[PDB]
C-alpha cells in the first residue's frame, strides 16, 4: 500500500482532523498525513478574518463574543449508511455548540448554541435513511432552571439531556432528559435506535462518587417513540426555548418509553456501531473489557421482551488495561484503543460473541504498541457500510520522545496505521497541536469542492441583501455610501488593484468595507488589512466578504491586500482618511 | 551528488528544527525538517483558544493595549546570532498588520515581549544583527505617513511624510533609534561587523498609486551606517517624534547632500529581497522588476561613507541576469547563490564570484541550474544560511500558487513550501509541503543549536507578575488553595495535579469579575493541565510548574461546571470543578 506521497503525486483521502482545544477543523491528504487547509470553526482566525467579518459574527450569533472552542468530534453525513460529502459537523464543549461546515466551500456555514445543557461533548449523525439528524450529548448535570437557587445535582430538577439537531436548518429538533450523564454516542443503520455512553450514573461532583458503581450504562433511544410523542404534542419546554423536551428518565424502576438503560462498566467512554450494524460496542475504560449490544435485540428489549437490560449484551470480550475507543475494518475485526496498556488492540467481533457464550477461543488476533496512550481511533470509511479496512489513525495523548523536544508543551501523536492485511503496520508518526483527539476519512471521490464562488451563495446573502437596500450592485459598484456616522464602502477588487483605493471619514465614523472579488481565475485570493486596526479578511474569487471597524484615529491610515495575488500585489494598497473629531461638530 | 535522505520514520527524529512564520494567521509554527511536519504552534498575534494566548493575563501583558487586536501578520522570522552563529535564545518576528515586532523564547517556545514600533505604520521586513551579536533587531515600516498623523495633512509628498527604518534593542525589547529615509522600505539585512545594515526600497517615487510607484528606472539600497547613528544618539544629537522618546535621527538627502547616516545605492528596480551573503562580502539585492539581482561589496561602504567613492554605483560589483521576477536570495556556503525567479517559476543556482568577474566582462557562465518550482515563487532559505556556518545541506522554496500539486480543498489554497536537496552539485525536488495563509519565509536551526525546557522555572519572568499579584494576597503559589474576596473581585488560587484541581468549588455572587490562577505542581514532563469555564468564553493551559491565570465576569446566575481540557491522566475525564453563582 502507498505509504508516501512523493512531489506531483496526490493523496487518497481527505482526513478531517478535529481542532481539539483550538476548536477549527483541519483537512489533511491521507496517507501523506500533511494539512491541506485549516477551516475556522470556533476559533477567530487572523488570516481569513472568521470571527472579524459580518458574514462570519452572523453564523456564530451571540456566541461571536467567545473566542475559544474544545472540538472532539467530526463527523460527515451520511445517505443510505454511505457519505454523500455533503455537510461535516463538529462539536465545541467549552460554550455549548454545534458546527456544521459545508464541504462544498469548506467553511462553517452554520451554528447553533445548544440551549438549557452544558458542554456538547460526543457528537454523531443519523446513517439511515440518511443524516436527518446530529445527535450531540451535554456532558454535564445542571439545575433546571439554572437560575442559582438550588445547585444541588440530586434534585429532582437536575440532569443532562441528549440533544437533536436537525440537520438541514440547524435549528433543535428536540431533546431528551435522562439520568446519569453523557459522554459518547453513535446510531444504528435504521434510524431507529441511537445509544450513549454514561460514566456519572452516580451523579456525583466528585472523583470518588463517580467511580462508586460498579456498572454504569450506555443508554439507548428509542427515536421512533421520541418523533411520535413530539408529533402527538406529549412533551414540555424548558426557559424560553420551544425545542421539545421528553423525559427519558426512569420513575421508580419503571423505564420511559424513550430509552432503555444497559448496566455497562465502568466509567464506559467509547460508544460505536458496527459497520454491519450488529452492534454497539462500549469502551469499559475502568474495565478492561468492551461490551456488545445487539441492535437486532433492541426491538425486543423496547417491548418486554426481555426481562434483564443485560440480556440484549451478546459479548463483553477482555481486551486490556484501558480500552476507550474502537473502530472497524469492515473484515469482522474491531480496533480497540488500550489507554493504560498504549495499545490498539485487534479482535473478531464474531468470535468474541462465541466467548461470551462459554467457547473457549481466543479472538485477539494482534496488539500493536502505539506511542503513547491511545484516546481515539478510526479506520477509513469505518461510521458507513463501505468501511474499506485500508488505514487506522490512533491519536496517542504522550508523545514523549517520538519527535523533537519543543518546550514544556506536546504534541499528541497521531500514528497511520496500515491494516489492509493481517499484520498491524504502524508507518507513519503524525504530531498535531492542542489534541485534536478524533478524525475521520474519507474517499477522494466522496468529496467535491468548488474553486468559485456563486454569487447567490447562502453564506453572503445577508450582506447581498444590505447592498440592495443602499441600491448597490456588488459585481460593478464602487462607491462610498454615507449614512450619518456610518459609511459603508463596496468596491470591486481585481489583481493587483482595489476598486477604491482612498476614501475620507470623520473621525468616529462605524466603517462597514464590503468587497467583491471578482477575479473569475482560480486561486487569486485578495486580502483586506487596515493597518493598526485590528482588521484582517480574506476574499476568494466571486466572494463577497465585509467587515466593520471605528475609524477611531485620525490621519491617514494604509489598507493593503494581504493575499498574494499578482507580481503586483506589494503595491496592491489604498489609503483611508480620517478627518479630525476637532474639525466636525463634536458629541458626548 | 544531492542524495540526503528525507524519511524520517516511526522513532526516528528530525535533524533540523524550522521555524515557520504564521503568515496572515500570526502565529509561529514549528516544524521538523526534513520531515517538514508540524511539531508546535506557538501564539504570537494571534488569539489561541488552546493555550490562551490572548486571553489569560499573562499573554496580554505581553501584548500590552494590542491586546486589544485579534490578528498579525507575519513574513520574517529570525533567530538570534553570537558571532555571526545562531546562538539559540530567541527567535523575532514582524506584524505587518498592527505595526509590531515579537520576541519568542526558543528554551520555552513562547512569546515572551512584544513592542508596537511607534509612529509608522507595516512592520514588513525585519533582521538581526549578527556582530558581535544581536544587539539590535532592525524592522522595515513599509508605508509613508504624515508626520504628525493628526489629520491636518494628508500628502505624502510633504516634507513631514516619510517612513523610517528602526532599531529595536533585542534583549530589552525597547526601542533603541529610528533613522528616517527617502521612499519606502521593503527587506533589510545586516553585515557580519556590526557597522552596516542595508534594505530595498520600492516607492522612491513616494507615490500611492500602483503606475508612480514603477516610475523610476531604479530604485535603490539604502546603506546605515549603524555606528554614525549610535554615535549621533550618544551625543545627544537627534529629535524625538510625538509621545515616544525614541531618538530620531534624519538619514534623507537634503538637497542632493547625504546624511552621515546613509547613502543611497541605485538598483533596478522595485527591488525586493536583500540578503547578506554568508562570507561577508554582499549585500544582494533581488531585482523584481529588472531580471538582475545587484551585489553591493560590503568591503567598499567605508570608503562610501568617507566620500573616496566618484559615485553611489561603485559600490556595485555584480549584476547577473538571471531570470524573470528575481525576489530573493539565499546562501549555500560554497559559494553559490539561490534566487527565486517569481515570473520564470524557478529557483536559480548562481556562482557569486564569476558574476562579480563577469560584471568586469569577462566570458564566464555564473547561473549553475534552473530548477522548476510549483508555482510562483517567493523568499527561499537554505540551512543556516543566515550565518557563517551555512551548511548548504537544505533549501526551502516558499511558492504562492500550489494549483493541483494538492488535493483540492475549496477555494482557498495552501503555500507550497518545497524542499530541496543542495548538498550536491545539482538541486533536487524532493518534497512539497502545504502551509496554511503563506508562512513566506522560515528559518532552520540544527537539532543542537536548540535547547528547550520540558519543566518550567518557577522564577520564570513570564508569569512573574502573576506570582507578584500573589504576593500582594499572601499566597504561596507552589502550596494554597485558596479563594480571596476582594469587593465585587475575586481572586480563585489553586494547584493542581493530575487528576484534580486543587479548588474543585467555589461561589461567587453575580457580576463578580473572578480571577482563577492555576499551578500546575506535576513534576513529570509533558502533563499538561487546561481550565475551560464553560460557556463562559474562559480557556487556558497550564504546563508543568507554570503559573497561569485568567479573568471573567460571572455575568450568569447558577451552576458552571469548569473542566480540564488538556488530556493528562487515565481520569482526565472527571478532572472537573463547580462555580457556583449566587443572583443578584
Ligand atoms: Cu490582491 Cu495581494
Ligand atoms: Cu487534567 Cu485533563
Ligand atoms: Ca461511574
Ligand atoms: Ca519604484
Ligand atoms: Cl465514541
Ligand atoms: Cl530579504
Ligand atoms: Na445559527
Ligand atoms: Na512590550
Amino acid at each position: 500500500q502507498k505509504i508516501h506521497v512523493g512531489p506531483g503525486e496526490l493523496d487518497d483521502y481527505y482526513g478531517f482532523w478535529s481542532g481539539g482545544h483550538q476548536g477549527e477543523v483541519r483537512v489533511l491528504g491521507v496517507p501523506s498525513m500533511r494539512e491541506l487547509m485549516r477551516i475556522p470553526v470556533f476559533n477567530v482566525d487572523s488570516a481569513t478574518g472568521w470571527g472579524l467579518t459580518n458574514e462570519s459574527r452572523h453564523i456564530m450569533g451571540d456566541s461571536a463574543k467567545f473566542l475559544n472552542g474544545d472540538c472532539h468530534a467530526p463527523h460527515i453525513s451520511m445517505t443510505d449508511g454511505k457519505y454523500d460529502g455533503k455537510y461535516l459537523f463538529i462539536n465545541d464543549k467549552a460554550n455549548s455548540r454545534v458546527a456544521r461546515i459545508r464541504l462544498d466551500i469548506m467553511k462553517c456555514d452554520k451554528m447553533i448554541t445548544v440551549p438549557n445543557v452544558q458542554a456538547i461533548h460526543g457528537l454523531r449523525l443519523q446513517k439511515v435513511p440518511h443524516t436527518k439528524y446530529v445527535f450531540a450529548n451535554a456532558e454535564f448535570i445542571i439545575p433546571h432552571p439554572n437560575d442559582g437557587k438550588v445547585f444541588d445535582l440530586q434534585d429532582e430538577n437536575s440532569y443532562t439531556m441528549y440533544n437533536a439537531i436537525d440537520a438541514e436548518t440547524m435549528e433543535m429538533a428536540f431533546q431528551v432528559i435522562v439520568d446519569g450523564n453523557l459522554d459518547n454516542t453513535d446510531a444504528d443503520y435504521t434510524g431507529r435506535f441511537a445509544a450513549a455512553t454514561c460514566y456519572n450514573s452516580e451523579k456525583a461532583f466528585d472523583l470518588g462518587g463517580m467511580m462508586r458503581n460498579e456498572r454504569d450504562w450506555v443508554v439507548v433511544f428509542d427515536i421512533h417513540a421520541v418523533e411520535a410523542a413530539v408529533k402527538a404534542g406529549d412533551f414540555i419546554t424548558l426557559g424560553d426555548s420551544k425545542t421539545p423536551v421528553l423525559d427519558g428518565r426512569k420513575k421508580d424502576g419503571k423505564d420511559s418509553k424513550f430509552t432503555r438503560y444497559v448496566p455497562v462498566p465502568k466509567n464506559p467512554h467509547g460508544c460505536n456501531t458496527s459497520s454491519d450494524g450488529k452492534y454497539f460496542i462500549a469502551a469499559g475504560k475502568l474495565s478492561p473489557t468492551c461490551s456488545m449490544i445487539a441492535i437486532d435485540k433492541l426491538p425486543d428489549l423496547f417491548a418486554g421482551k426481555l426481562a434483564d437490560p443485560r440480556d440484549v449484551i451478546v459479548g463483553e470480550p477482555e481486551l486490556g488495561l484501558g480500552p476507550l475507543h474502537t473502530t472497524f475494518d469492515g473484515r469482522g475485526n474491531a480496533y480497540t484503543t488500550l489507554f493504560i496498556d498504549s495499545q490498539v488492540v485487534k479482535w473478531n467481533m464474531e468470535e468474541a460473541v462465541r466467548a461470551y457464550k462459554g467457547e473457549k477461543v481466543n479472538y485477539i488476533k494482534q496488539k500493536l504498541d502505539v506511542h503513547y496512550q491511545p484516546g481515539h481511533l478510526h479506520a477509513s470509511l469505518c461510521e458507513t457500510n463501505e468501511a474499506d479496512g485500508k488505514w487506522l489513525v490512533a491519536l496517542s495523548k504522550f508523545s514523549k520522545d517520538r519527535f523533537l523536544p519543543v518546550g514544556p508543551l506536546h504534541p499528541e501523536n497521531d500514528q497511520l496505521i496500515d491494516i489492509s492485511g493481517d499484520e498491524m503496520k504502524l508507518v507513519h508518526d503524525g504530531p498535531t497541536f492542542a489534541e485534536p483527539h478524533d478524525c475521520i476519512m474519507a474517499r477522494r471521490d466522496q468529496i467535491k469542492t468548488k474553486k468559485i464562488w456563486d454569487r447567490n451563495d447562502p453564506f453572503f446573502a445577508p450582506t447581498v441583501e444590505m447592498a440592495k437596500k443602499d441600491g448597490i450592485n456588488l459585481d460593478t459598484d464602487n462607491k462610498v455610501i454615507r449614512d450619518g456616522n456610518k459609511v459603508r464602502v463596496y468596491m470591486t477588487s481585481m489583481a493587483p488593484a482595489f476598486g477604491v483605493q482612498e476614501f475620507t471619514v470623520k473621525q468616529g465614523d462605524e466603517v462597514t468595507v464590503t468587497i467583491t472579488n471578482i477575479d473569475q481565475i482560480e486561486d487569486v485570493s485578495h486580502g483586506f488589512v487596515v493597518v493598526n486596526h485590528g482588521v484582517s479578511m480574506e476574499i476568494s474569487p466571486q466572494q463577497t466578504s465585509s467587515i466593520t471597524f471605528v475609524a477611531d484615529k485620525p490621519g491617514l491610515h494604509w489598507y493593503y491586500c494581504s493575499w498574494f495575488c499578482h507580481a503586483l500585489h506589494m503595491e496592491m494598497v489604498g489609503r483611508m482618511m480620517v478627518e479630525p473629531a476637532w474639525s466636525h461638530p463634536q458629541f458626548e
